[PDB]
């Protein structure tokens, strides 16, 4: 096949991108993204602050611009994200304890109701683990509300939209030997033992010199799949966009039956949150980089 999404679809997978609503007037952006991807994540518009800028007062305008663009262009949508320490609106940042817990639940219920039946995967909880050697939970208002915040978010989501696949998403959890990875593994294992409703694990896959790709990513993906969850590569970007690493990651997904697909975190290098690291598949002018060709060839089986 001639495009990433179509090539992925031949093996039953998707190839997605992050979409920014403010860029939906950019003809190069929309035409390349339209052609190449069959899955969309809103880069910012489905986050807590965007969707609930005042408590109880939802604003889906920008989110729906992304959603509607996706489905008008034949893509499915991953919802990102319902419960996270970052990009909280001010009103939620000030809450703690039981009041925060109620607001977290209310936010999940309101957003999922708006999209009920329409979104195939939700990143219900994002980035709950600390970096480094401890495997501890990240300090946040949510974590301070109790260790059960994650499980409660998942149980809330399962009740709100039983059709959605519920994902836990994080970064620096790709290398099988890292403490953070093992913390996430043991959480998912615990959730499956205690009946907590988790369907998928998202590996953000932000690879760079401080958190480099390792061939053991395939092992990580296999081992999580064996716990009885799907796995997905959710926010892939790679410092310098080396073709070799991009091919390795693609082949790791293709090797694991329950790897649903790959999303890259943007279209052109200049669209990237980390543009200075030139970490994506298209040049600033929209042309294909060497890494594009390596991914397409891997998806096509040679
Ligand atoms: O525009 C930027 C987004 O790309 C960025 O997205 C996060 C990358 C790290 N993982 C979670 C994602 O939501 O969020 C910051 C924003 O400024």
């Amino acid at each position: 096949e001639s495009t990433l999404g179509a090539a992925a679809a031949q093996s039953g997978r998707y190839f997605g991108t992050a979409i920014a609503s403010g860029r939906l007037s950019d003809s190069t952006y929309t035409s390349i993204a339209g052609r190449e991807f069959n899955m969309v994540t809103a880069e910012n518009e489905m986050k807590i602050d965007a969707t609930e800028p005042q408590r109880g007062q939802f604003n889906f305008s920008s989110a729906d611009r992304v959603y509607n663009w996706a489905v008008q262009n034949g893509k499915q949508v991953r919802g990102h994200t319902l419960a996270w320490h970052s990009q909280q609106p001010g009103w939620m940042q000030s809450l703690s304890g039981s009041a925060l817990r109620q607001a977290m639940i209310d936010h999940i219920n309101g957003v999922m109701a708006h999209y009920k039946g329409k979104i195939v995967q939700w990143d219900v909880v994002n980035e709950a683990f600390a970096d480094g050697s401890s495997g501890a939970r990240r300090d946040s208002n949510l974590q301070r509300s109790g260790n059960d915040w994650i499980e409660v978010a998942f149980r809330t989501a399962r009740a709100a939209d039983p059709s959605a696949k519920l994902c836990y998403n994080d970064y620096n959890v790709e290398n099988w030997t890292w403490a953070k990875t093992q913390a996430m593994y043991n959480m998912v294992r615990d959730f499956k033992q205690r009946g907590v409703p988790i369907d998928c694990v998202g590996f953000q896959s932000h690879f760079n010199s401080g958190s480099p790709y390792n061939s053991n990513f395939r092992t990580t993906l296999q081992n999580f799949a064996a716990l009885g969850v799907d796995v997905a590569i959710t926010e892939l970007d790679i410092q310098g966009a080396p073709a070799s690493t991009y091919a390795n990651v693609t082949n790791d997904c293709l090797a694991v039956s329950r790897c649903l697909g790959i999303t890259v975190w943007g279209v052109r290098d200049s669209d990237s949150w980390r543009s200075e690291q030139t970490p994506l598949l298209f040049n600033n002018d929209g042309s294909k980089k060497a890494a594009y060709t390596a991914v397409l060839d891997a998806l096509n089986g040679g």
